[PDB]
């Protein structure tokens, strides 16, 4: 049972839609369903569907696959799991976006991991992630042959998507409700969702602004030597200090937030914090899952190379 293998390799539940897309690239393409989109679209389903795929099963166990790690790219945050991928010059690439680990995906998100740490919403299904997909291949295409077939495609998915009873739409209902309970967009701007209760105790706000935070940031990273790097550090130190504060107060949101903002920077400076922030807050916050993705990950966070089944 191969959905049950999977489920169980990422230790993570997946919504319908993550099915009924593999059904429907086996329809486009019954040899190698991942490989379906790649002509047309340039797209390849990896990660979670490597598994439906199979790719997994020619290894012996122990084969020591971690999949905290497969097709994890740099700047993809626990709460993101990748399922489709496209060119490595800009790592592009789309992943399911969840909350809470026991919880189901809110949204399909994309970023390009050689551009930035932004993530940006692309639907709240995989079909209408690819569908919003190929529209703006449409618009760039000047072959009309390669015109026909991705018009055949885009029927295909939107007919699926409608017996099946899925929005193709960018940003459905579901995802504006979710985004009301966002505290705070982060670094990469998809939101930190925390619970927040009627005294307003569940989170509180970074004592610098974003771009204020970045400045400090930037100025470790810019530090001509340890003792230079250090007095620029203080200011995240002293913000540490304040994340105790806060978790003593149970508004375990803020050293997330701080976390994930310097985890979205990118420098290996800051993963010892990191490495203290997230996993704290992930394990307050009873999102035990992330905590150990986040651990696996900053020991191990790899530009290239993340494709466990290589």
């Amino acid at each position: 049972d191969l959905r049950k293998e999977v489920e169980n390799l990422y230790k993570l539940s997946l919504p319908e839609d993550f099915y009924h897309f593999w059904k429907f690239c086996e329809e486009l393409d019954p040899e190698k369903p991942a490989d379906a989109l790649a002509t047309s679209l340039g797209l390849r389903l990896v990660g979670p569907y490597d598994i439906l795929a199979g790719k997994h099963k020619m290894k012996k166990k122990p084969t020591g696959l971690n999949c905290n790690l497969h097709w994890r790219f740099y700047y993809d945050p626990p709460e993101f799991q990748t399922i489709i991928i496209g060119d490595n010059k800009t790592q592009y690439h789309m992943g399911y976006f969840r909350d809470s680990p026991d919880e189901l995906p809110v949204y399909v998100g994309t970023n390009e991991a050689k551009k930035n740490c932004i993530i940006i919403q692309n639907g709240d299904n995989v079909f209408a992630a690819i569908k919003l997909f190929l529209m703006k291949k449409l618009k760039e295409v000047t072959d009309r042959k390669k015109i026909s077939i991705l018009k055949n495609i885009d029927e295909k998915l939107t007919e699926a998507a409608r017996k099946l009873g899925y929005s193709l739409e960018q940003r459905t209902v579901k995802m504006r409700q979710r985004d009301k309970k966002v505290v705070t967009k982060t670094f990469h701007g998809a939101g930190l969702v925390v619970p927040v209760d009627k005294n307003d105790v569940g989170y509180r706000e970074l004592p610098e602004t974003d771009a204020d935070l970045k400045r400090i940031c930037k100025a470790v990273v810019d530090a001509a030597s340890d003792e230079e790097r250090l007095k620029a550090f203080a200011p995240i130190q002293e913000m540490m200090t304040f994340v105790q504060f806060a978790n003593d107060e149970c508004d375990y949101g803020m050293g997330l937030e701080l976390g994930m903002d310097l985890f979205c920077y990118g420098s290996h400076y800051f993963h010892k914090v990191a490495g203290q922030l997230l996993p704290l807050a992930y394990n307050l916050l009873k999102r035990d899952l992330f905590a150990k993705i986040i651990e696996d990950h900053l020991a191990s966070r790899s530009e290239e190379n993340i494709d466990q089944l290589a």
